[PDB]
């Protein structure tokens, strides 16, 4: 609430300027010291803002995850089904490769999470879990019925296989194009991937 | 052929360092400087091995195809169907998660590829496309019948989609386990990548 909470804004800019040192250097190469050279301060005061490199790549983990929440969030709130929640997800990825690869690319080296940077990651799902309900046989829902902690709210286990399906198949798909795995291949992945969402919706 | 082709082994130890780097520190924070100085050679001389960072990370590039390619290569001459090639991607996936990134993952900054690391991408995506004849109504299909150039051999465009469809949904739960977000989700991702498997063979 109080004043000396422009500490936001400053915070704001440091998380800024990790952007571009990861796009340009990737994490890991991230160092809280070409920051405060960058911005003109102590390389100490930069630390006062956030003790450490795995404090600073955390807080941009949860901003990734949040936005990500928020897209999906926006989509099931206008009345959205599992295509509009496809669609969500589509432009909050192509949006902001750098962000979606920082959640869904390659473990930055040596980093460990906090256990609430996955406690973060079930907001999204939820939504996903949701929407799915729109138990069915099958040797991996017999599975999830004894394996579900991650969300007791009730639906049947086919929702929630469901769920895991619209997560990696439009991941697959999402990934492979920003990891330029679809260049030279003169195809529009766009319209792969709308074959994968309707394939997945009701099939 | 001939005796000055020692060459190929310390460029195989100059690539086994590189991994290190990539491993601990990251591509892009990648440096032949490094490499010379763990192997007490001049910069230059490293350089004579490897005339910049790109063409060492091109190298790499091009090994982890090869390799994908001889798994799966492996897979269809031992008469295994697509179940067995997916098993194959797995294996491999898992086997070396930093390969599998390299290619799949975040791309490396500053890095432009040569042509034919795509040209060598479609060596492995032959295989899939063989299996996959085991045309046909839809939107997508429809599409790659204009749009097939990475591939003049006659297989129904629902092959191909079939093909790209493999591809994708198997990435999605292998790059999504490896990426690390199925942590604390407590349920055995290795039985979700069966079951897409199973949805995917002749659903």
């Amino acid at each position: 609430t109080p004043r000396e909470r422009y500490r936001t804004q400053v915070r704001a800019e440091i998380k800024d300027h990790a952007w571009e040192q990861i796009a340009t250097a990737g994490a890991s190469a991230l160092s809280l010291n070409a920051i405060a050279k960058r911005m003109g301060m102590s390389g100490p005061a930069l630390y006062r803002y956030f003790d450490g490199r795995d404090e600073l790549i955390t807080e941009l983990i949860r901003d990734a995850y949040r936005s990500q929440a928020d897209s999906l969030r926006a989509a099931a709130a206008s009345g959205a089904d599992l295509a509009g929640l496809a669609h969500a997800l589509r432009a909050w990825a192509l949006d902001d490769p750098q962000r979606y690869f920082l959640i869904f690319g390659t473990p930055v080296p040596g980093y460990r999470a906090p256990d609430d940077i996955t406690e973060i990651a079930a907001e999204t799902m939820a939504v996903i879990v949701d929407a799915c309900a729109a138990g069915t046989d099958g040797a991996f829902d017999a599975h999830l019925d004894t394996h579900r902690q991650w969300a007791d709210r009730p639906a049947p286990s086919s929702a929630l296989h469901r769920a895991l399906s619209f997560w990696s198949r439009l991941h697959g798909v999402l990934s492979l194009e920003l990891a330029g795995q679809f260049t030279g291949m003169g195809f529009d992945s766009a319209l792969l991937f709308e074959a994968e969402l309707k394939d997945l919706l009701g099939p």
